[PDB]
């Protein structure tokens, strides 16, 4: 089941890296152009942006200038993180396995 | 921010991989051994799989067994699928903003 679980994570990961769009704009946002920050968390309250395609759809009825930033935003971070992302999150695993089997382990041996 | 954001990316990708263990190991608990099955369900209830390091602590204390087949698992699922998702992610985002982009241009030129 390494594809339907690949497939499921990269679905997750495009979502996620969405929400981080949408984070970094509305924080810019807050300096930047205060009321349309607002907006933005509103309009994240009436549309879970989990959905992603479809929060994105839901925007552009209302404000396709922040539709266009956030796929422009999204694809820069995806290009930017997504190189680090394997080792990061394989040397984390590692180690944090690593912790654990010392922990218990330790409670084995008591 | 491509730090802030990569690390809390790799933290919810690590996560999100433990989750798929557990979801898969449950799996073949329900043919294999249903009343295993069962009680990862109930713990699942009562510890968030969300916050994973503490999840895992939370479950040597009654079944260091499924602990370590979950670290087993997830180290896999990670080796096995980690390799392909910076071509996945970012192949989806391009052809998401793709639609996107194609979607609200032939609004833009009703």
């Amino acid at each position: 089941e390494f594809k339907k679980v690949a497939k499921e994570t990269a679905i997750t990961l495009q979502s996620y890296l969405t929400y981080q769009a949408v984070r970094l704009i509305s924080q810019q946002l807050s300096e930047t152009n205060p009321g349309q920050a607002i907006w933005l968390g509103e309009f994240s309250k009436r549309h879970p942006i989990q959905e992603s395609d479809l929060y994105l759809e839901a925007m552009m009825l209302e404000n396709k200038e922040l539709v266009l930033r956030i796929l422009t935003v999204r694809e820069n971070l995806a290009e930017g993180v997504l190189e680090f992302l394997p080792e990061m999150v394989l040397s984390q695993i590692k180690q944090s396995n690593g912790n654990h089997r010392r922990s218990l382990l330790e409670r084995l041996t008591q």
